[PDB]
């Protein structure tokens, strides 16, 4: 399954496509379990450097996405397991978006290579992801945006701070006590 | 000439963009409270009907009868008040082709009064208005009518309009 004409990553954007935003956008514990059940070993066989050759194609490109940025979100939950493939995610989808490959997807998808963008803790990553949400406009836009301004105001995300054993300022703890 | 009060309503909106429209900022709602509350009462009295006749005028409209509110009358009964009219007016913008003259990105606002309505038939119509904008706009409008042809009206807003949560909606309350 290591080149961009898989089976593999074929399945994995026909499975997103079907479950459609509904899933997408929306916490559902059935989903996760299937998302796991189908595309674990996937997921770590991505982790392993063992796909990379799915950055050739467009939607074998997106797979990476859901592998290594949607994924850990959906089966991970609530460990640091979340974070773990988001650098990778974000340097592959760095190389897709070089390559055109989010152009080459419909405007439903694009978004996919842009998340790992917002997932980032990191001023350059969160203008990166503003800048490429704004012709998808509306909510992508707005939820780009929410994310921009708590990695601008903190450096990082305090939501994340339990989870990664990091000690919570004065004024994150006030953010996160409001909401 | 309430014309140039329209097309101030349009512009303050057009300007503030995707990222004020979805937000919680209580600074952009007393902005857009502060200059805009006359304008809702005049509209709410029916004193501006003749904004049905433009586009721009009608999109007016919509912002002040249907957004104003879930800005401005934030967590009371004030946020639905004017819902029917809203709806009264999209409909018939709609039959004037109001909707097909402005471009997408401002379109869903002649859209967004069915997907608030509690009634199945609003719904299902929201769905199809939304449905060649596709994304995140026609996922939210196929979303709220999932909560509608199920109950025949929006569990959230019990407490607000004094309604005994059912069973069944309770539960779909608690989760999630
Ligand atoms: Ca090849
Ligand atoms: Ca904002
Ligand atoms: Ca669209
Ligand atoms: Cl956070
Ligand atoms: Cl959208
Ligand atoms: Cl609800």
């Amino acid at each position: 399954m290591k080149n961009d004409t898989a089976a593999l990553a074929a399945d994995i954007v026909d499975f997103w496509k079907k479950a459609g935003p509904d899933k997408w956008f929306d916490k559902d514990a059935a989903f996760d379990n299937h998302f796991h059940d189908r595309f674990r070993d996937a997921h770590f066989a991505a982790a392993r450097r063992e796909l990379d050759g799915w950055l050739e194609g467009a939607e074998s490109s997106l797979a990476l996405m859901l592998l290594l940025d949607q994924f850990p979100r959906n089966c991970f939950r609530g460990t640091a397991h979340m974070y773990a493939t988001d650098p990778l995610a974000r340097f592959f989808a760095d190389e897709a978006i070089r390559r055109g490959h989010d152009q080459a997807v419909s405007e439903d998808l694009r978004v996919f290579f842009y998340l790992p963008f917002s997932h980032a803790e990191d001023i350059a990553a969160q203008q990166r992801a503003c800048d490429l949400n704004q012709p998808l406009g509306g909510l992508y836009l707005h939820h780009a945006e929410e994310h921009r301004d708590i990695v601008e105001r903190f450096g990082r995300f305090p939501h994340r701070n339990g989870i990664l054993l990091r000690e919570t300022t004065p004024e994150e703890r006030q953010y996160l006590e409001e909401g």
